[PDB]
C-alpha cells in the first residue's frame, strides 16, 4: 500500500550497494528493489547479508514479483577498503546481472575516532580507503560500461558532516571520517562535467538518523571526560614547558605522585600546573577519584604518547610505578550528565524536532534517483539542523597586523614543499629578510629538491640561516630531526611535494580507458594531496609548532582542465580536515593556529594572464601565509580573536 | 502509466499554487492533483487559467477520480503584487477548501531587466513586491492555519541565481530578480527554525528550464548590442570628465555630430573618446551604421538619463537634433550572433547538455514534497551548472596596502546612517585623523539623527572637516546636494538608517498571531534593510563614486533570536545584489569597488563577550571597510585585481 508509490520506478535498473547489509544501504536495496530494480547487496558480514537478502525476496514475492532469487543477489565478506575485493565485487555482480545502472556508493567506516593529535597515520589511510578510495575504484570499474551503453548513476552516500560547496562543517575528533565524506562529495563536484552526458553523479548528505550512533553511550562518555582530562593536562604540560627552564620529563615528574592537592600546594610547580590542578579540584565530583587523582594509567599512558610523537624526550617506563586511583576515577553522575548532553545537543540540532528513519532516507533516496536532470549535486533527504559552518573561499584579505608580524622576529620558521620552488623561495626570504626571523629549515623530499632549494636560497645557506633536510616519505622523523637540531618551530607552512598529474579522468565511450586516472593513482592523489598535511599537521600540533599554514596545489591560466578538477576535488576535500582541526584545537586550549591557504581557483578565467598580474598573485600568496601565520600577541588572544584565526582558509 | 507512482502520493492535501496557469507552477498543480491533492491556482489570466484548469479536470477523470470539478479550483485576475489581492485569493482559498497544507509560491516575474544603474526605483520595488514580499505575506496568513492543525508546507521556488547558503551567484542585468531569488532562499533558511516542528519550509531552485526565456531573441540580442554601446559611451564620458577640465556638458557636445571619425580625428577630444572612437571603427561591422555614427535616439535618451540621474548637468534638449543614423544599425549578422552567444552560452553550462522540461522539474518537486524530514533546504530538482559564483563569509582580513591608504589622502568621503552611532563616529574620525580625507559628508536620515552626530564630532565639525545632510526618505536628492556642494565623493559607507524590529516571527499555536511580524512590517524591513542599499549603490555608481561598502545590520551577544534570524535574512539576501553589481560594474568597465561588510553574524556564540573583544571586533569594522574603500593606485588595477576587489562580503 505504501509501496504503490515505487512499484515500476526503477524497473529494468541494476543496482549495486555497497554497506548493503543494515542502515540506509540496506533500505536503499530494499526499496530499489521493490521498485523493480535487480539488485547486488555487498557487505562484511555473511549472516546479516542472508537476512536481508531473505527479507527483500519474501516482500518482493508479496507484492507480486517473481523468481525472486534472481532479483536479488548478495556479495559476502567485502570489505571495501581492499581494492582486490572491489575487484572481486565487480566481477562477482557483472557476472550476474551485465552492466550496472546505479552504482550506490553506501558502505562507509567511523574510522579513528580521536583527534588528530591522537590519531595513527595508519588509521587515517584506512577511513580513507574504505570510505573515500573505494568510490572512485567502483566508479572507476563501473563508469565504462555506463558510458558505453549511454546511461549509468553513481551516487556517493556522504554526510552533512562533509560540508557544502562553500562551507566546510567541523567535526571534531572525527577528522577521518570528515574528510572522507567531504572528498564524496568533492567526487561528484568536479567529475560530473566529465561524466556527463551519459552518466549522472551526485551525493546524498543526511543528518543524524535513528540507528546511526551504533550501554555504549556510557561507554563513550566515559571517554569523553578521560580525553578532556588528557587535553587539560596535555595542553598545560606544553605551555609550561615552553615558559619554565625544566625539561619534559622533569614537570612530568610534577604528577607522579598522581595528588592534585599536592600539585596545587607546592609552590615550586609551573602556575600552569598549579591552576589546573586547582579547577581539577573544584570542578570535579568529589565522589569521583579523578577530583583527587591526576590522571590513571590509561590517560597517562595516552599522555606519553602524545608527548612521544611530539619529540618530548621521556623513558618509557616514566608512569610505571603511578598510583592508580581508585574507582570510581568519573562518577555514574558525571557520565550520566555527559550522555545527556550529547544525546540533547543531537537531539537540539532538529528544526523538525523528530529524528529521521533510515527508511524515510532511503525513500527520499530512491524518488531523487529518479531525477534525470541532476548531476553534481549534493542532496539533503534529511535536514534542517543547526551546526556550525566555516565558510570556505575568501579573497579579499591583506596582510596582518604590525603586532603579529612582530611576533615573526627571532622566530624558527619550517617550510616542507618540493615542486613549488618559486613559492618556496619568496617564503623563505619573506621571512628572513623583511620580519626578522631567525632561521628557516626547509624540509623537502628528495635530495634534488633539496639541492634546487640550496642552489635558490645560496645567500641564506652559506649565512646559517637557511638549513636543508630531505624527508622522503618519513616526514615525521624529519621534522624530529629538526626539533633536535634546529629548535622547535614558531609558524610552518606545509606545501605539497608533488604536482598533480596530468592524465584523462574519463576514458572515451569506445575505449578501454587504460589511460584513464587509474585506482592505484587515486589513492596516490590522495596521498599526496590530502594524508601528507594531515601528517604535518598531527606532527606540528603535538610538537608546539605556533602556527601552520596548509596549501594547496597550483592551478594556473595554462592548467589542463583535469588538473583544475583535480586541484578543487583536493581544496574543498582539505577544508573539512582544516576547519575540524581548526576547532579541535579551539576547543582543547592549544595555541597552535592552523588555516589553509589555497593555491588553486575554481575557473580558469579568474587566474592572471601576464608578468604583472602573476605578480600580484605571488604578493598576495605571501600576504595569504603571513596573514595566517603571524601569531597572535599576548594582548590579543581572546576567546572572540582566537575563533577568526582557526580553521579558515583563504584563496590567493 | 507513467502517472501510477504518483496517484495518492499527496492524497487529503490542499495546496496553493501561485502562478498556477503555466510554467513549471501549471505542472506542479496538474501533478498535485494527479497524486491526490485538491489545488487551488492563482493567476493573472483568466483564459489560460482555466484551460489549464479543464486539462488537468480532464486528466483526472481519465484516471478515475470522480467530480473533478472539486478538485481543481481557480482564482483568476491574481497580481501577487498587491496585498489585497493576496488577502482576496486565501480567503476565496479557504471558502473552497478550508485550511491550506502546501502553500507553493510560484509566481516570478522577471523584473526591469536592466543593470542597477539604469533601473527606475519603483520597479525594482514591484519586482520585490511580486517575487518576494508576496512569499512572505501569505506564509503570514496561512501558516496560522497550519501550525494549529499540526502541519503544514510552505514552498518558495527560488532559483539556481538565488544562489545558495555561503555563495551568492551574480546574475548581472537581472539584480533585482537575483534580490528576490535570495530571499526566497533566505526566507526559508531562517525560518525554518521559528516554523518547526509543524512547517516545513524549503525553496527549490531549478536551473534553466525549456520554455523559460519567454523574433523575441533577436529583439533582446539588438538591446545587448544597444546597451553595450550604452555603457561605452558612459564609461568614456564619466572617465573623460573626472581628469578633464570641461564640463560634462562640453564633452557631450563633442558627441553631437555624431560621427566616430571625426570624433578620433578631434586632437582636441579627451584620449578616452578618441580611443573609443577607434574602437568603434575597429569592431564595428562596416555594414552597420553603428560603427559611424556614435549613437541613435534611443541610446542617446537612455545616456541622458544616466547623466542627469548622477547630478550631471545638461539641457534636457540636448541631443534634439542628432543626427539618426541609417538603418540598420546593428546588421543582421551581428544581431544573430549574440543570440547564438546567448543561447550557447545557457546550452554550455549545462553538464547533462540537455534542457530540463517544466514537466520533469515538477514530478521531481512534487516527490521532493512528499519528504517530511527536511526544511530550512535548497532542493536542486534540476541541477549540474557551470557558472561563476561568489562565496561569501570570509572573516580573515587584514588592512589594505599602504599603497591603497595613500589613495585617501585628500579625499572626499561620504558616510550614510542614522541608528550606528558609534560606527559612524568611528569610521569618520578613521577617515580624517589617520588617513587624511579632506572632508566627511554624513549624510543621516532624521534632524535627531544629524544633531547626535554633529555632537558627536563637534571637533570636526567646528573645523569644517563634517557636513552633516539630512536625507529623509529622498536618498538621491541628498547626494545631490552632497554632489553640488561638497564635490563628488570618493569612498562611500552605507549603512542602514533603521534598525532591525523586536518582534516575534511565529505565533503561539492557539493565538490569533495579532504581534507578530506583519505583512507591512516585512515590506518595511526590506525597505529599509534592501531598498536603502540599492537606491545607494544605484546613485552612487552614477555619480563616479570611487568605491561603496555596503554594510548590514548589527548582531551582537544581546540581539534577540529573531534580530538573528532577520540579519542573516537580510546579510544573504544583499549578498546576491553584492554579487551582481559587483559583476555588472566590472563587465562595463565601471571603476566603482562595491562590496559588503557584515555586522550580522549567524550564531550568538561567535560574538564579542566583554569589552575587549568589543573593542577588537570594531577595529575589525573600520579595518573591513578600509580594505574595501581604499582606491586601487593606477600601478594595480589590474583585470586580474580587478576581480578581487568587486562584489565580495566580509564578515567583521
Ligand atoms: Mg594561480
Ligand atoms: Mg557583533
Amino acid at each position: 500500500g505504501w509501496a504503490e508509490s515505487l512499484i515500476g520506478l526503477h524497473l529494468g535498473k541494476v543496482a549495486l550497494i555497497t554497506g548493503g547489509s543494515a542502515g540506509i544501504g540496506g533500505q536503499i536495496g530494499r526499496l530499489l528493489a521493490l521498485s523493480g530494480a535487480r539488485v547486488m547487496l555487498a557487505a562484511r558480514d555473511r549472516h546479516k547479508l542472508e537476512q536481508m537478502q531473505a527479507m527483500i525476496q519474501s516482500e518482493l514475492a508479496e507484492v507480486g514479483y517473481t523468481d525472486v532469487e534472481d532479483r536479488v543477489h548478495i556479495a559476502p565478506g567485502c570489505d571495501v577498503s581492499s581494492e582486490a575485493q572491489l575487484a572481486d565485487l565487480v566481477e562477482r555482480t557483472l557476472s550476474a546481472f551485465g552492466t550496472v545502472d546505479y552504482l550506490i556508493n553506501n558502505a562507509g567506516i567511523a574510522g579513528v575516532e580521536e583527534m588528530v593529535i591522537d590519531m595513527p597515520v595508519e588509521g587515517w589511510r584506512h577511513t580513507l580507503f574504505a570510505n573515500l578510495i573505494s568510490n572512485y575504484s567502483l566508479m572507476r570499474k563501473l563508469a565504462p560500461l555506463m558510458k558505453k551503453q549511454g546511461s549509468g548513476y553513481i551516487l556517493n552516500v556522504s554526510s552533512y558532516f562533509g560540508g557544502e560547496k562553500d562551507a566546510a562543517i567541523p567535526y571534531p575528533n572525527r577528522a577521518d571520517y570528515a574528510v572522507s565524506k567531504a572528498g564524496q562529495r568533492a567526487m561528484a563536484e568536479v567529475f560530473a562535467r566529465f561524466l556527463g552526458p551519459e552518466i549522472q553523479i551526485n551525493a546524498i548528505a543526511p543528518g543524524p538518523v535513528e540507528g546511526d550512533r551504533l550501554g555504549l553511550f556510557a561507554r563513550r562518555a566515559r571517554l569523553i571526560l578521560e580525553n578532556k582530562r588528557l587535553n587539560e593536562l596535555h595542553a598545560a604540560l606544553i605551555a609550561a614547558a615552553r615558559t619554565d627552564e625544566r625539561s619534559m620529563h622533569e614537570l612530568v615528574e610534577l604528577l607522579l605522585p598522581n595528588d592534585v592537592a599536592a600539585l596545587e600546594q607546592n609552590p615550586a610547580a609551573p602556575t600552569a600546573l598549579r591552576e589546573l590542578a586547582r579547577r581539577f579540584r573544584s570542578e570535579g565530583d568529589p565522589a569521583a577519584s579523578s577530583s583527587s587523582a591526576l590522571l590513571n594509567r590509561s590517560i597517562a599512558a595516552k599522555l606519553l604518547a602524545r608527548l612521544h610523537n611530539g619529540g618530548y624526550v621521556l623513558p618509557a617506563d616514566i608512569f610505571a610505578n603511578l598510583p592508580n586511583p581508585p574507582d570510581p576515577f568519573f562518577t555514574r553522575a558525571q557520565i550520566d550528565r555527559e550522555a545527556r548532553k550529547v544525546r540533547d545537543g543531537i537531539m537540539g540540532m532538529l528544526y523538525l524536532q523528530r529524528m529521521p528513519t533510515e527508511f524515510d532516507v532511503a525513500m527520499a533516496t530512491v524518488y531523487y534517483l529518479a531525477d534525470r536532470n541532476v548531476s553534481g549535486e549534493t542532496f539533503h533527504p534529511s535536514g534542517g539542523l543547526r551546526y556550525e559552518r566555516t565558510p570556505t573561499g575568501g579573497e579579499l584579505f591583506g596582510l596582518p597586523s604590525p603586532e603579529r608580524l612582530a611576533e615573526l622576529v627571532g622566530s624558527t620558521v619550517y617550510l616542507i614543499g618540493e615542486h613549488l620552488t618559486e613559492h618556496l623561495n619568496l617564503l623563505a626570504r619573506a621571512y628572513l629578510e623583511r620580519y626578522g626571523a631567525r632561521q628557516v629549515v626547509m624540509i623537502v623530499e628528495t635530495e634534488t629538491g633539496a639541492e634546487t632549494m640550496r642552489r635558490l636560497l645560496h645567500d641564506h645557506v652559506e649565512a646559517g640561516r637557511l638549513m636543508t633536510i630531505v624527508a622522503g616519505d618519513q616526514i615525521e622523523a624529519a621534522i624530529d630531526q629538526a626539533i633536535t637540531r634546529y629548535g622547535r618551530p614558531g609558524p610552518v607552512v606545509c606545501t605539497p611535494f608533488r604536482p598533480l598529474p596530468t592524465v584523462p579522468l574519463v576514458g572515451r565511450k569506445d575505449s578501454d580507458w587504460s589511460t584513464v586516472l587509474s585506482e592505484a593513482e587515486f589513492a596516490e592523489l590522495c596521498e599526496h594531496q590530502l594524508t601528507h598535511h594531515f601528517r604535518v599537521a598531527r606532527k606540528i600540533a603535538l610538537s608546539d609548532g605556533a602556527s601552520l599554514a596548509l596549501v594547496t596545489p597550483e592551478t594556473t591560466a595554462t592548467s589542463t582542465t583535469e588538473q583544475f578538477a583535480l586541484a578543487n576535488f583536493i581544496k574543498t576535500t582539505l577544508h573539512a580536515f582544516t576547519a575540524t582541526i581548526g576547532v579541535e584545537s579551539e576547543r582543547t586550549a592549544q595555541r597552535i593556529l592552523i588555516n589553509q591557504v589555497d593555491l588553486t581557483r575554481r575557473a580558469r578565467a579568474e587566474e592572471p594572464r601576464d608578468p604583472h598580474e602573476r605578480q600580484q598573485e605571488l604578493e598576495r600568496f605571501i600576504e595569504a601565509v603571513l596573514l595566517v601565520t603571524a601569531p597572535l600577541p599576548p594582548e590579543a588572544d581572546t576567546r572572540y580573536a582566537g575563533r577568526i584565526h582557526r580553521g579558515r582558509a583563504i584563496t590567493v
